[PDB]
């Protein structure tokens, strides 16, 4: 029963998106009056995704000594006492230090669970299929984070939501403590083909490239598309709050159900597909009127960057086993960097972006640089 392994990097996964979306809403609002009684809070942002990106190839590392399970372990405690410090910490200084312990914990809990699945579900096919289930964990966690946040804010109190995820997170560690049960440190058998050769693959590093412009393109996408929404249509707040909601319906169905249609359709061609339709979608993102206009073109994009993951992080795994040794942690190690390659100057490059050009500009100078690179998906297919 490995099936509890796949439930355990679910429910990490979910509630560290959980308290990401959580933390998005309250955090300023908060701030944003004790300072009554740009930079700091772009830095406090971005910090968890910095921090991540820093801690990932260590991680990485870290798995091939002391085994997965320490490494799953550790990143619930920090993702736990990062909860607690956003639950009971008022100050800013307080509020980074949580934060960059919450991207410790999720460059843990996501290194070693992909590492995990991975070397659990040694089959190609059974990999991606579960691959996409992990995937869709956070999917889920992003769509339900900020409505549970919210009602549990205007309801019970401000404390009350973290309180509810430390106790969720509570469960999750009794749960991984019954199953993972990391009583002792046990190393792997091989060596990890050291970052430094798997860097050099030019296959590794397409893979790399491609999650990392198609999550960059959503990532420059999320924050800089409610300003030009104000600037252009003057839709309301509710109006700026569900126009992004198609986006993660999209990613979740169709990361849930491209995990398995990858395999019979071709992962090079899965990704090449989503690259071309994340384009267009940003492409024709301008030139929406009004919302109506902005459905569609928010489904496409979600539809397509979960091609795009359910497609490249099996191909992640399958490329270390074809050329290199097979050892996961370095691989997915690398592929976390990419993600959070797009996460951490996403907001801040964009936003700078859209004021020196137009925003328009911006989504198609995106959409271009993602169908140029397209093509590159070509070479990751298999000889035969
Ligand atoms: N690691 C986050 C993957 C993702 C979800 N949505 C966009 N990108």
């Amino acid at each position: 029963s490995r099936k509890l392994i796949l439930f355990i990097v679910f429910l990490a996964l979910l509630l560290d998106n959980m308290l990401l979306t959580v933390v998005v809403p309250i955090i300023p609002s908060y701030l944003y009056s004790i300072k009554h009684e740009n930079v700091q809070v772009g830095l406090l942002f971005a910090s968890k995704a910095t921090v991540q990106l820093i801690t990932n190839p260590f991680i990485g590392l870290l798995t091939n000594r002391i085994g997965y399970p320490i490494p799953i372990f550790a990143g619930f405690c920090i993702m736990f006492v990062s909860t607690i410090m956003f639950a009971f910490s008022s100050s800013y200084a307080f509020l980074l230090i949580a934060r960059s312990l919450q991207g410790i914990g999720s460059s843990c809990s996501s290194v070693a669970g992909m590492g995990m699945l991975a070397s659990v579900y040694t089959d190609d096919e059974e990999r991606g299929n579960v691959m996409g289930i992990a995937l869709g964990g956070l999917a889920m966690g992003v769509l339900v984070g900020p409505p549970f946040g919210s009602v549990l804010y205007e309801f019970v109190g401000k404390t009350a939501p973290f309180l509810v995820l430390a106790a969720l997170v509570l469960l999750d560690g009794a749960i991984q403590l019954f199953v993972l049960q990391p009583s002792r440190v046990q190393p792997e058998s091989q060596k990890g083909t050291p970052l430094t050769t798997l860097l050099k693959d030019p296959y590794i590093l397409i893979a790399a490239g491609s999650i990392c412009f198609a999550n960059m393109g959503i990532a420059m996408l999320e924050p800089a598309l409610p300003i030009w929404m104000m600037e252009t249509m003057c839709s309301r707040k509710w109006q700026l709050g569900v126009a992004f909601l198609p986006a993660s319906i999209s990613y979740l169905i169709g990361t849930n159900i491209f995990g398995i249609l990858a395999h019979k359709m071709g992962r090079w061609l899965c990704a090449l597909l989503g690259m071309i339709i994340v384009g267009v979608s940003i492409l024709c993102i301008p030139f929406a009127k009004n919302i109506y206009g902005l459905i569609a073109p928010n489904f496409g994009v979600g539809f397509a960057i979960g091609m795009v993951d359910s497609s490249m992080m099996p191909i992640m795994g399958y490329l270390v086993d074809l050329r290199h040794v097979s050892v996961y942690g370095s691989v997915y190690a690398i592929a976390d960097v990419a993600f959070c390659m797009g996460y951490a100057i996403g907001p801040s490059a964009g936003g700078a972006i859209a004021k020196a050009i137009g925003f328009p500009w911006l989504m198609t100078i995106i959409g271009i640089i993602d169908i140029l690179f397209a093509p590159l998906c070509f070479f990751l297919r298999s000889p035969p």
